[PDB]
C-alpha cells in the first residue's frame, strides 16, 4: 500500500535524489562517465518530474495524479531507492572508494535501477502525461497475454504477473522464478508494468517460446553479457581478435529493449551490429553460417540455437541471480518476501512457505533439514 503521491511526496524525493547526486560527485570515488551513469540519470529523473507537473498544473489535475496507481508506485519506488543508495554510502564507508568491493557493486545495481526507471517513466508519461491505458506493447502476441490477464492495467504485482504468466508459459522451479524475476522487474519493485513487460518481450521475443529464448540466450548461453558496457565488451573481445567470428552479445541501458552484438572481423577489428525488430537467435543463427558469429565469448563451442525455431540447472540459475536484486525473495516460492528466520541455522524464508512445510511433517529446515529449535520474524533487503 503506498501514499499519495501529492506534490510534498515528489519533492522528498527530489531531496534525497539531491543527496543521492553529492555523494556520488565525491572524486574518491574515481566514478567512471560511463552508462548507466547516475549523475546524468537523476538530474534527468528530476527533469521529467518537472515536466509532469508542469502538464498537471491545477489541483483538480494534481489530484487525478496523486492516485494514478502507477504514479504512486513510481514515486515510492524512487524514494525507496534513493533512500538505499543514502544508506548504501553511509554503511559502506571507504568501501564505497573500492572499485571491487560488493558496496561498489550495488551502486552499479542501482544506477541500473535508476536507469531504467528514467526510461519507464518517460515511456509512461511521455512529455509529461500519462499514457499507460494507451501504452503499445510492440509484439501484438505478448500484448494479447497482457489485456487477457491484466486487461488495461499499466502495472500488476510480480506475484499475480508471474502466476499468469505460469498459465501460458511454465516455469518449472523457484529458482527459475527468481531469475525470470530479475530479468522483467527491470525496477526491481515487485511489480512488473506494461513497459517491463514490453522490454522483455522484444527482447526474447517470440512470444509462443519467450522462456526458452531466455533460458538460452541469457541463462546460459556463453556469449550473453547483460548490460556490460561497450567499452568492456570491446576489450574482452580485443583478447581474441587473432580469432575472427568471436563474438558477445549485451544489452544496451540507454537502447532498452535492443541487443548490440560485438564481434571480431576477418582483419582483426572488433565491430558491433544492432539486429532488427526480430528474434536474437535468428540473427545468431544467420551469421553463424555466414561465419560472422562463430565463437561466443572466444569459446571453441557455439550452442546450437536452431532448435528455438521448432535442462537448466539449479546452480545455473543461482549464478544467473547473483547480479539482480532477489536476495530479500522467499526462494521456495519466489512470490513472497522472506519474513521468517529458522534457528539455529539462520536459513530464511516466508511464513506461509514455512507453514506449508510444517504442515507436510518435513523434517528440520526445508533447506539444511537441521532442527528447528525456533523461528523469528525477520525483514531482509536485497543487500543483505
Ligand atoms: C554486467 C553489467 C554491468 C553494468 N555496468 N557494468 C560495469 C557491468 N551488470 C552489472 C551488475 C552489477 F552487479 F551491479 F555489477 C548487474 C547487472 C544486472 C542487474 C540486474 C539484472 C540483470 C539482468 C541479468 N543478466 N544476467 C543476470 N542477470 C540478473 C539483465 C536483466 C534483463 C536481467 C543484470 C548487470 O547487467
Ligand atoms: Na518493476
Ligand atoms: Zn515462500
Ligand atoms: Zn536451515
Amino acid at each position: 500500500k503506498q501514499a499519495a503521491a501529492d506534490r510534498r511526496t515528489v519533492e522528498k524525493t527530489w531531496k534525497l535524489m539531491d543527496k543521492v547526486v553529492r555523494l556520488c560527485q565525491n572524486p574518491k570515488l574515481q566514478l567512471k562517465n560511463s552508462p548507466p551513469y547516475i549523475l546524468d540519470i537523476l538530474p534527468d529523473t528530476y527533469q521529467h518530474l518537472r515536466l509532469i507537473l508542469s502538464k498537471y498544473d491545477d489541483n483538480q489535475k494534481l489530484a487525478q495524479l496523486s492516485e494514478n496507481e502507477y504514479f504512486k508506485i513510481y514515486i515510492d519506488s524512487l524514494m525507496k531507492k534513493s533512500k538505499r543508495a543514502i544508506r548504501l554510502f553511509k554503511e559502506g564507508k571507504e568501501r564505497m572508494y573500492e572499485e571491487q568491493s560488493q558496496d561498489r557493486r550495488n551502486l552499479t545495481k542501482l544506477s541500473l535501477i535508476f536507469s531504467h526507471m528514467l526510461a519507464e517513466i518517460k515511456a509512461i508519461f511521455p512529455n509529461g502525461q500519462f499514457q499507460g491505458d494507451n501504452f503499445r506493447i510492440t509484439k501484438a502476441d505478448a500484448a494479447e497475454f497482457w489485456r487477457k490477464f491484466f486487461g488495461d492495467k499499466t502495472i500488476v504485482p510480480w506475484k499475480v504477473f508471474r502466476q499468469c504468466l505460469h498459465e501460458v508459459h511454465q516455469i518449472s522451479s523457484g529458482l527459475e522464478a527468481m531469475a525470470l524475476k530479475s530479468t522483467i522487474d527491470l525496477t526491481c519493485n515487485d511489480y512488473i508494468s506494461v513497459f517491463e513487460f514490453d522490454i522483455f518481450t522484444r527482447l526474447f521475443q517470440p512470444w509462443g517460446s519467450i522462456l526458452r529464448n531466455w533460458n538460452f540466450l541469457a541463462v546460459t548461453h556463453p556469449g550473453y553479457m547483460a548490460f556490460l558496457t561497450y567499452d568492456e565488451v570491446k576489450a574482452r573481445l580485443q583478447k581474441y581478435s587473432t580469432k575472427p567470428g568471436s563474438y558477445i552479445f549485451r544489452l544496451s541501458c540507454t537502447r532498452l529493449g535492443q541487443w548490440a552484438i560485438g564481434y571480431v572481423t576477418g582483419d582483426g577489428n572488433i565491430l558491433q551490429t544492432i539486429p532488427h525488430n526480430k528474434p536474437l537467435f535468428q540473427a545468431l543463427i544467420d551469421g553463424s553460417r555466414e561465419g560472422f558469429y562463430l565463437y561466443p565469448d572466444g569459446r571453441s563451442y557455439n550452442p546450437d540455437l536452431t532448435g528455438l525455431c521448432e535442462k537448466v540447472t539449479q546452480e545455473q540459475y543461482e549464478l544467473y541471480c547473483e547480479m539482480g536484486s532477489t536476495f530479500q525473495l522467499c526462494k521456495i516460492c519466489a512470490e513472497n518476501d522472506k519474513d521468517v528466520k529458522i534457528e539455529p541455522c539462520g536459513h530464511l524464508m516466508c511464513t506461509s512457505c514455512l507453514t506449508a512445510w510444517q504442515e507436510s511433517d518435513g523434517q528440520g529446515c526445508p533447506f539444511c533439514r537441521c532442527e528447528i529449535k525456533g523461528t523469528e520474524p525477520i525483514i531482509v533487503d536485497p543487500f543483505d
